[PDB]
């Protein structure tokens, strides 16, 4: 019983399936059997998530070893081809745990950004030069150009396909299931937020990006003809603000469904220090972004998942006891509009909040993750508490539970 696509919606055993999800990048890490893992916590997190109506996690499948202090440590890939089999047993365990609970997972295999190593880490290994952490340089245009250089590197593509092959052809070491046979996996996903480059991307670079999405999705389908494939794109914003790049990249049959993300604070629509003043304008831009991507989903006749979206705590606090009124009202507005869209038969096929902190805790004064600290939905490139929902965020969890039930057929 795999998750399938039929037009603008997902089906499971021929019944509509709607994604009522969270991002939990570290869920497979939690499954590791060694000191990196926390299997007791993983079971408790999944129990709590299931109790609040979550059916789907979006999870990082692979990381690349990094020496920067904005990235997960340890890594799955300790230089090209040097995979940590003990950490892969954590993915095996996560898949067993999700199956017990009738939850699914979307697994992404790379990262535009630095927090799992990702595309810039590929390039650093190839060139024998260290990664420039954009949290240190504040040189984001240069970072995005460097990350997109990955698509043009034949060596990087060979290693990336090596990595896709290593996971897709895996046998679950616990239950013996081939990954290609495991219905717990909803989708393979090319990367987290792949973009074509920076704001100065050329027409040739846009075409390289489009061709990369097509060829990578085709390659996965050679290994696995039946799991869904998605890109992990943010949408228009992840397409150098060119909706035609989004359309062209995702028009291939091998992309089964569409993704979009929304980052109203990172995109400068919302100012976390002036929330009352900036929310009205930010909400106008968000509702327009949602309609623009629902309209593209109708044109391509594919489901659309808002698989990553979040908002700061009130006044940008990282503290657990800070209020989340702006986040909660944003989530309400998104869920109201998306539920209306689903009622009207449009390809709105659900969501994954960014992100789930659950029982994870920091005791770092500066909220900055260090190796050995609890993993949170906020990865190591962001303060622990920036975007994640803690178990104690009662107001937010009530909204999630309410709408998770309303979105279920």
């Amino acid at each position: 019983h795999f998750v399938r696509v039929n037009g603008g919606h997902f089906e499971l055993q021929g019944k509509p399936y709607v994604i009522t999800g969270v991002n939990m990048w570290y869920a497979a890490y939690l499954g590791a059997p060694n000191e990196v893992g926390d299997r007791d916590r993983l079971a408790k997190e999944l129990d709590n998530l299931k109790a609040i109506g979550v059916n789907n996690l979006r999870v990082l499948a692979v990381s690349e070893k990094s020496e920067i202090n904005s990235a997960v440590k340890p890594a799955v890939t300790n230089g090209f081809g040097n995979y940590d089999e003990t950490l892969l047993q954590g993915l095996d365990y996560l898949l067993v745990e999700l199956a017990k609970r009738d939850m699914t997972v979307v697994l992404y295999f790379n990262n535009f950004w630095q927090w799992s190593g990702g595309m810039t880490q590929y390039m650093a290994w190839i060139e024998g030069e260290p990664v420039q952490d954009p949290n240190v340089t504040n040189e984001w245009e240069a970072f995005m150009a460097k990350s997109a250089s990955f698509y043009r590197s034949e060596k990087a593509q060979q290693e990336y396909r090596k990595t896709l092959e290593k996971i897709i052809t895996r046998v679950n070491s616990i239950n013996g299931k081939a990954y290609v046979d495991d219905a717990t996996i909803m989708s393979w996903q090319l990367a987290n937020e792949p973009r074509p480059g920076n704001s100065q991307t050329t027409a040739e670079e846009k075409q390289i990006y489009i061709d990369w999405v097509h060829a990578a999705a085709a390659y996965i389908k050679t290994l696995d003809a039946h799991h869904l494939v998605s890109s992990g794109s943010e949408g228009e914003m992840g397409s150098v603000n060119d909706m035609q790049v989004f359309i062209d990249a995702h028009a291939t049959p091998d992309i089964d469904y569409l993704t979009y993300h929304m980052w109203i604070r990172n995109w400068s629509w919302f100012d976390k220090t002036k929330p009352a003043e900036t929310w009205p304008s930010a909400w106008e831009k968000a509702q327009n972004y949602m309609r623009a991507h629902i309209d593209v989903a109708k044109q391509l006749n594919k489901p659309l998942v808002l698989e990553e979206f979040g908002l700061d705590r009130d006044m940008g606090s990282y503290a657990m006891d800070s209020t989340t009124e702006y986040r909660d009202n944003y989530f309400r507005g998104v869920f109201e509009l998306m539920l209306a869209s689903l009622e009207q038969g449009e390809p709105s096929a659900g969501y994954n909040i960014w992100a789930w902190n659950g029982y994870g805790r920091t005791t770092r004064a500066n909220y900055w993750w260090q190796e050995g600290d609890d993993f949170m939905g906020d990865p190591p490139q962001e303060e622990q508490g920036m975007y994640g929902v803690f178990d104690t965020d009662t107001s937010t969890i009530a909204i999630m539970k309410e709408f998770n039930a309303r979105f279920q057929p």
